[PDB]
């Protein structure tokens, strides 16, 4: 993953293991979020992250379903479905566990100025 492909703001959701591990290898700014269709009352805060795309659409934000990457969960033992994973240059840079859509603007920021 060297040349450009997906960066601009637009709908793009994976659907396979390779697609996941691949997106993590990319040397761009991608925010992987774990979430599955199993909560009607919940998933309300989702809009929060959706709106963030406006403040800075330069970043790509997609959703991931364990249905395709189940082992991934146990891979790091996740307790908070709504997790936030950030990669860079094809490697783990950081990770957060908890509802902090507001503070999330500080995790990707420090990682943004670095690249751009």
């Amino acid at each position: 993953m060297a040349r450009p492909s997906n960066v601009k703001p637009s709908p793009h959701v994976i659907k396979s293991l390779e697609e996941l591990r691949e997106a993590t290898a990319s040397n761009r700014i991608s925010v992987i979020v774990f979430t599955h269709p199993d909560s009607k009352r919940s998933k309300e805060i989702k809009e929060k992250l959706k709106k963030l795309a406006e403040e800075f659409p330069d970043v790509d934000i997609y959703l991931v379903d364990t249905s395709t990457n189940p082992e991934a969960r146990e891979w790091y033992n996740i307790t908070s479905v709504p997790t936030f994973v950030i990669e860079k240059g094809g490697e783990p840079l950081g990770e957060v566990k908890g509802p902090d859509i507001d503070k999330l603007r500080e995790t990707l920021d420090e990682l943004l100025a670095r690249l751009e």
